[PDB]
């Protein structure tokens, strides 16, 4: 199972570590991808677990999207995994360098209460433009079920844990 990650709260763990890597040796039952609504995995966490997938995320990807549509902003669906963990559970956060309201990433991690394990990133954070340190207390506060969290950058990762109340 998960090892190495550092206890937050009753169901919340962090771990220095690169979610592609961390995937890709425990093979998670779910792993959460910092989606957009178009589901175009070109950069952030999602490049770099489409990348991992070979680009089979994206065309798997587009096929979703050509049968129902964009997701909404703080919503998710479920597709497969691949190479990376049985399921990947794709979830929209408000992408703050878009001007999204913020007040939807609590929307957006409570699609992970569907789900009692999980590998994450923190919802909204690096390239979506949100502070990483809200982001966490939005999960603490939000999801129910077994998060583990992976944060690439190390520097970020002792802030967060440094200054988690
Ligand atoms: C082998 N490394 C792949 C890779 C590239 N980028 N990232 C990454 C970036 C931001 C957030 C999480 C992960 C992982």
């Amino acid at each position: 199972s998960f090892s190495g990650y550092l206890k937050l709260t009753d169901n919340v763990y962090i771990k220095n570590a690169d979610i592609v890597e961390e995937a890709k040796k425990v093979k998670p039952t779910v792993v959460v991808n910092a989606a957009n609504v178009y589901l175009k995995h070109g950069g952030g966490v999602a490049g770099a677990l489409n990348k991992a997938t070979n680009n089979a995320m994206q065309v798997e990807s587009d096929d979703y999207i050509a049968t129902n549509g964009p997701l909404k902003v703080g919503g998710s669906c479920v597709l497969s995994g691949h190479n990376l963990a049985k399921h990947c559970l794709h979830v929209v956060g408000p992408n703050v360098n878009k001007g999204e309201d913020i007040q939807l990433l609590k929307s957006a991690y409570e699609n992970f209460n569907q789900h009692e394990v999980l590998l994450a990133p923190l919802l909204s954070a690096g390239i979506f433009g949100a502070d990483p340190i809200h982001s966490l207390r939005v999960c603490v506060d939000t999801v129910r079920t077994n998060v583990y969290l992976a944060v690439f950058d190390k520097n970020l990762y002792d802030k967060l844990v440094s200054s988690f109340l």
